């Protein structure tokens, strides 16, 4: 359902526009938008991660929040 990663680029409907990491770079790493703030949460693993900041990487951040996240370690890759 969100293995997809469209289906979960329609999830940032309503997010900030100028966040220094677009919504296509984080949908591309496995996040969905929470709705609230810049607040993203993976659709595997459930981690959340907020506060954007230039430079970040999604798949960076997304790997050290959550290392063993089954999406990130290529798991869904078809
Ligand atoms: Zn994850």
């Amino acid at each position: 359902e969100f293995v997809e990663e469209f289906n979960r680029l329609k999830t940032f409907a309503n997010f900030p526009s100028g966040s220094p990491v677009s919504a296509s770079t984080l949908a591309r790493a496995g996040f969905l938008y929470t709705g609230e703030g810049d607040t993203v949460r993976c659709f595997s693993c459930h981690a959340a991660v907020d506060r954007w900041q230039y430079g970040d990487s999604a798949v960076g951040r997304h790997r050290k929040v959550s290392p063993n996240c089954r999406f990130i370690n290529g798991f869904y890759l078809e």
